[PDB]
């Protein structure tokens, strides 16, 4: 993982941060879309820019494969547990878009379309 996560983000701090059409995902391996020049940065950008909304963070953008994604706990179940991102994931976490289109996604099931949320900070 190029652009880590900070370990005090909470799962659930986490996906209000990647917004509401995202979910942590871990996967085992990753591809970035700038390290590659077989895949187009601007057309992946271009949709996981919805789940920015406002910054730049591209350079932790691509297709992640090998992945499982992250259920999220119950906000303060009774007690104040704070279920850090980095304390049950020992694989690379990134936002992946839960929104099945057939631009951008459909076409190119090579991989899963995701973002390494220490790239948006």
């Amino acid at each position: 993982v190029r652009f880590p996560v900070p370990d005090d983000i909470t799962v659930k701090q986490a996906t209000e941060k990647c917004g509401d059409q995202a979910q942590l995902s871990c996967c085992n391996k990753a591809t970035y879309a700038g390290d590659v020049t077989d895949i187009d940065e601007g057309i992946l950008a271009g949709t996981l820019k919805n789940l920015i909304g406002g910054g730049s963070g591209t350079e932790g953008l691509g297709l992640f494969n090998q992945c499982s994604k992250l259920d999220l706990q119950i906000p303060i179940i009774g007690i104040p547990i704070q279920d850090l991102v980095n304390q049950k994931c020992k694989q690379n976490i990134a936002c992946c878009q839960n929104s099945p289109s057939d631009a951008s996604g459909s076409l190119i099931g090579l991989g899963l379309p995701c973002i390494a949320l220490g790239s948006i900070l």
